[PDB]
């Protein structure tokens, strides 16, 4: 008696094996492939932050715990997860071809960022129902942003509030917490893109939350180009907090992310904590909500909401 839905799951992507490298960032960068320094150093930053094989696995985690939750939590319908990577395949239009090829004619999407901007959510999307289109008979609904979601709040003020609770009284009454997402060119400024606000909500509402007064909104792992991207960086507020305050501590939040990939690991695990090391601050990172329940609940229900369930 339960309806039939395929179920979009959209992710940035990560290779899965020390050799897809290469061809990930030529596609990150565009088509010009990176130079056998950077490229080799790139490398260097996985096998430093541990490997690479447990980041693409992490994703593909999500997907399987969302599918099966959603199908234990409510019986109207029966959903089939199809993860759709932007930079690695299986590519949008693969997983979208691929729904099509098993005869799924209604589709709830959701990427995983809980911010919405024109440049990666609503692109996702876009590409997603052109494929859609393009082949008919199917059918898809988006998932836009989720960073207000009670339930995705909550996973982070219980966290923060125990990263304060195990501080020493010093640190504790002397810290500042920073809420960083990824980087976008500040071009999207002119199409009114709601992601900065949304940051700025989710960083107010997460501080909020754990009843912490003191906080910052940074960005971080923004690529490379001759126009400006959303600023500040989360190493440039660190220190520039700290030059003018001396907070004796920072817990960094990467609210934009749901995984420990690169962006976490290395541009926070390790850059920020390069700079709190340097002006002898203490570094907090709580962990990141991965495939974890309390997490995968939290989707569900933004799913479940989108669907009028
Ligand atoms: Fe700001
Ligand atoms: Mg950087």
């Amino acid at each position: 008696s339960r309806k039939k839905m395929g179920l979009l799951v959209m992710a940035y992507g990560t290779p899965y094996k020390e050799e897809d490298i290469e061809r990930y960032y030529t596609h990150i960068r565009r088509g010009r492939k990176p130079e056998p320094e950077m490229l080799q150093d790139l490398k260097d930053r996985y096998e430093a932050i541990g490997g690479i094989s447990p980041l693409a696995q992490i994703t593909e985690q999500q997907a399987h715990n969302l599918e099966q939750h959603l199908n234990e939590i409510q019986d109207e319908i029966t959903f089939k997860a199809y993860i759709g990577l932007k930079h690695i395949e299986p590519f949008i239009e693969d997983a979208v071809a691929e729904m099509h090829k098993d005869g799924i004619t209604e589709a709830v999407s959701i990427v995983l960022a809980p911010h919405f901007s024109t440049f990666s959510v609503q692109s996702y999307n876009k590409r997603a129902k052109e494929e859609a289109e393009k082949l008919g008979g199917l059918t898809i609904t988006s998932v836009e942003s989720w960073y207000d979601e009670p339930k995705f709040v909550t996973y982070w003020v219980d966290r923060v509030k125990e990263t304060y609770a195990s501080m020493p009284e010093d640190e504790r009454e002397n810290a500042m917490l920073i809420v960083s997402a990824a980087s976008l060119p500040e071009k999207i400024k002119e199409f009114g893109d709601p992601y900065p606000d949304q940051l700025h909500e989710s960083a107010k509402l997460i501080a909020e939350g754990a009843g912490v007064s003191e906080y910052a909104v940074g960005w971080q792992s923004e690529g490379n180009t001759p126009d400006p991207w959303l600023g500040p960086d989360v190493q440039d507020l660190t220190r520039d907090l700290f030059e003018q305050k001396g907070y004796q501590a920072f817990v960094y939040v990467p609210v934009g992310f749901v995984a420990d990939h690169l962006e976490v690991l290395y541009d926070n695990d390790y850059e920020c904590k390069v700079v709190t090391d340097d002006i002898g601050a203490s570094y907090y990172r709580p962990e990141m909500p991965n495939a974890k329940p309390e997490f995968i609940d939290a989707l569900a229900t933004v799913v479940l909401k989108k669907l009028g369930r």
